[PDB]
């Protein structure tokens, strides 16, 4: 029970550093960027995810500038953020202490699927909501996460709270200025991305909520391709071959194969046949091959197939109450605040 003590900025607020004490540190995760760590504050015993990342001293951390300026109830909160070097030589590390959250939506999705039972309808609304809910959030900055997977879903059991997390993929889109295009994760990842666009949009963040929510209702990635170009092969299966047309606005400048004509297939054969009307029609305005013919997120809140969750009675399966779901800001409906109208039901309104 050795306790660390470290000089950090609060995530949010003024640039005031404040020592922070923590004990109990073990390594949960890592990747490209560093390594990841649980531990607890030994201050409120609140426990924290602390993602740290070699930081190249005189540029700037766009992940952490990204993280500073986000507040709200479905993404992790930056708590702290604070420097620190080792392991190696003359090297700095970037340290985000970030709320932790226990589940993930990969995990949960896992269990089901390997007893073979699907998630029930209720937990898929609760959680694609909540998913659409922080995508509003971030694409009202213009900030596109890049990296929506059920991985980077957090979840606690008990409340059903979900939160967004990873922003190592999240980027500013500035209108005319080109982006990378092999970002997001292959199964996740939008036609346009594997057609090598480089002025996307953040609908490109709506296609990967779209393949995480069929993910949810088949309890299996819908398109599971075992390359970057075979990844559109998948796509092309259920969507069939995009059209000249639709080819153009995904990316206006390109030739790739020519592709097999393929049949689209249809929507409903695609699941199982238990599967709810509006989950497939929601899901059909989101895998759309035409970025902008997709749902915003603040659009896909409003769909049908949430209205379960706009119910006055209605409660989590544990017995327990609903998150809070109708807490809007302005800035969150500020891409067309009229959706206020269904997105705050009576009951909820003051
Ligand atoms: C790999 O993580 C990242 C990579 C990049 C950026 C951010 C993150 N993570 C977070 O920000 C974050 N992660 C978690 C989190 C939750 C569950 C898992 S677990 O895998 O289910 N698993 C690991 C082993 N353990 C013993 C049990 C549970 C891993 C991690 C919680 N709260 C957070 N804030
Ligand atoms: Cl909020």
């Amino acid at each position: 029970s050795k306790v660390t003590t470290v000089v950090a900025t609060p995530g949010q607020g003024p640039d005031r550093p404040q020592e922070v004490s923590y004990t109990d540190t073990k390594v949960i995760g890592n990747g490209s960027f560093g390594v990841v760590y649980q531990a607890k504050l030994c201050d409120s015993g609140e426990l924290v995810a602390i993602k740290k990342v070699l930081q190249d001293k005189r540029f700037k951390n766009r992940e952490l500038q990204i993280m500073r300026k986000l507040d709200h109830c479905n993404i992790v909160r930056l708590r702290y953020f604070f420097y620190s070097s080792g392991e190696k030589k003359d090297e700095v590390y970037l340290n985000l202490v970030l709320d932790y959250v226990p589940e993930t939506v990969y995990r949960v999705a896992r269990h089901y699927s390997r007893a073979k039972q699907t998630l029930p309808v209720i937990y898929v609304k609760l959680y694609m909501y909540q998913l659409f809910r922080s995508l509003a959030y971030i694409h009202s900055f213009g900030i596109c996460h890049r990296d929506i997977k059920p991985q980077n879903l957090l979840l606690d059991p008990d409340t059903a709270v979900l939160k967004l997390c990873d922003f190592g993929s999240a980027k500013q889109l500035v209108r005319g200025e080109p982006n990378v295009s092999y970002i997001c994760s292959r199964y996740y990842r939008a036609p346009e991305l594997i057609f090598g666009a480089t002025d996307y949009t953040s609908s490109i963040d709506v296609w990967s909520a779209g393949c995480v929510l069929a993910e949810l209702l088949l309890g299996q990635p819908i398109f599971p391709g075992d390359s970057g170009v075979d990844q559109l092969v998948e796509i092309i299966k259920v969507l069939g071959t995009p059209t000249r047309e639709q080819i153009r606005e995904m990316n206006p400048n390109y030739t790739e194969f020519k592709f097999p004509q393929i049949k689209a297939h249809p929507w409903t054969k695609v699941f199982r046949p238990r599967t709810p009307p509006e989950a497939i029609a929601l899901c059909s305005r989101l895998l759309e091959y035409t970025p902008t013919a997709r749902l915003t997120p603040l659009e896909a809140c409003a769909h049908s197939f949430f209205d379960e969750l706009r119910d006055p009675n209605v409660k989590l399966p544990n017995g327990r109450d609903t998150p809070a779901l109708f807490n809007f800001t302005t800035q969150e409906l500020s891409s067309n605040p009229p959706l206020a109208t269904i997105l705050i039901p009576p009951h909820a309104r003051i």
